[PDB]
């Protein structure tokens, strides 16, 4: 066995998440979508979408700022707004949490841990959010996926939506199974 | 207040670690170095050197092996023998660990803790490990940098050395505090 855990942040986005998805559903893969709560109140169809076919939801923040410096009282704000709006479109709760930029203190493990939240960064970064070659995100992901990858990439990009078949493929080709986060830290 | 905490793995390495310490002594500028078992028993005097100018030293493994598979006594042996080395050549604990890769599990996590150690990856990644140009390593450093980065860069390296002293130059500029990642997290 080997397994890799692929995500995408900043989403959902009306035309790309649906993109994105049926791509996954089509090539038997699921995916870990790291959600902006502004994103998600907006576009609740969007997030049972996600998940009617077999993909994980997180929290990337409710505003997606840097919560480095948050009051605690202001990371629950951020971290239950989304939650709830997450449980009340999909009936599923989420366990996982990826801060924006990956900042995050001691506080805010505390505060996440309190709300049956994991923080989870990521060990595989093909800078896919600076759009760049689609031939480039697929080598970069390709020469540095392992066992226990878990992969950044952003949801609304078109250059990523191109790279994920080649991406898929590959690593299928390689012997990699493709798991959610969560079954990835079990 | 605006921090970054720059970080070095696989070390220490004969000439560099010296090298990587004498530039961050004279630019008044600290950071934390993950350390390889096999490399730190090997060279106790320059763990020495990180030390008593103002480092951090984190855990990187015994034997720099992907973790994520290892059984539970096999992850203690490889964390308790590096926290051993380090702490007869330095007389500091270590507090942190970063695995290679960055592949974990809860299994790991658990262990970590039960060893007093947090696990911590990073969230800006010049790709300094496959040797660019010392120009492209400070643009990805400077274009990604925010307040709470944990810069995941390489010892033993001379284009990480070529680059150091832009990288603090720069961010000295832009109103930022150099941290160990322990201070970083608090
Ligand atoms: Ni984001
Ligand atoms: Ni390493």
């Amino acid at each position: 066995g080997k397994e890799v855990a692929l995500t995408f942040d900043d989403g959902p986005f009306p035309i790309y998440t649906e993109k994105y998805v049926d791509i996954l559903k089509s090539m038997d893969v699921k995916a870990t979508f790291f959600v902006i709560g502004k994103h998600a109140e907006k576009h609740p169809e969007l997030l049972k979408y996600i998940v009617e076919n077999g993909n994980e939801i997180g929290l990337h923040s409710y505003s997606h700022f840097n919560m480095k410096k948050l009051k605690p009282e202001k990371m629950v704000e951020e971290l239950y707004k989304t939650q709830q709006i997450i449980v009340e479109a999909t009936g599923i709760k989420p366990t996982l949490f990826r801060p924006p930029f990956g900042a995050y203190n001691s506080t805010l493990i505390e505060i996440s841990n309190a709300l049956g939240l994991k923080v989870v960064l990521w060990n595989v970064d093909p800078d896919d959010w600076r759009n760049p070659s689609v031939e480039s995100v697929v080598n970069r992901v390709l020469s540095h996926t392992r066992d226990g990858s878990i992969i950044l990439m952003h949801e609304g990009k078109p250059s990523t939506l191109a790279a994920l078949p080649q991406i898929i493929k590959k690593l299928k080709e390689e012997g990699y199974k493709f798991v959610t986060v969560s079954e990835l830290l079990e």
